[PDB]
DNA sequence: TATTCCCTATTTTTT
């Protein structure tokens, strides 16, 4: 008769040897000639044992496909600004900030610093855009401050 | 110094 070998697979994988629509099984039994026939979880362990069948050489050889299948399943920154400067930052009607964030295409709206804990020496403003577009707002902000 | 615009992995078969 055939040689008859089992195969531990947990639950979880027991679908890649099945396969969907038996996609895996058919083209492995076609390809192998093997008949897989899965039992119970045999050991009280999560798993499903599976039953192979095949020539005593296919039944070697199909159970290392399984085997080898199976084990195949086995930026934002925020920039300081002094209330000396916030008028030359903004410019008149902010051509300024526009011109930064629509060239550096990044997002910039300015933060309130709490005044009663906050330092009202000093403002809070906001910068976030791509790490590549956050960067290019800090390099004109520079050169302006 | 006062005012702006943008974005908001599962699955199949026969006995």
């Amino acid at each position: 008769g055939s040689h008859m070998i089992d195969v531990p697979i947990p639950r979880f994988a027991v679908g890649i040897v099945i396969g969907r629509n038996g996609e895996m099984i058919k083209k492995i039994q076609n390809d192998a000639g093997v008949r897989i026939q899965f039992k119970p979880d045999d050991g009280t362990t999560p798993e499903r044992i599976a039953q192979i069948t095949g020539p005593p050489d296919r039944a070697q050889h199909a159970a290392e496909i399984i085997t080898d299948l199976l084990r195949s399943v086995q930026q934002e920154f925020n920039f300081i600004v002094p209330t000396g400067k916030t008028g030359l930052i903004i410019g008149k009607g902010g051509e300024t900030i526009k011109s930064i964030s629509q060239q550096s295409g990044a997002r910039i709206e300015l933060q309130r610093n709490p005044p009663p804990n906050a330092d009202p020496n000093m403002k809070l403003f906001t910068i976030r855009g791509t790490p590549q577009q956050i960067d290019y707002a800090r390099q004109l902000i520079e050169e302006k401050i």
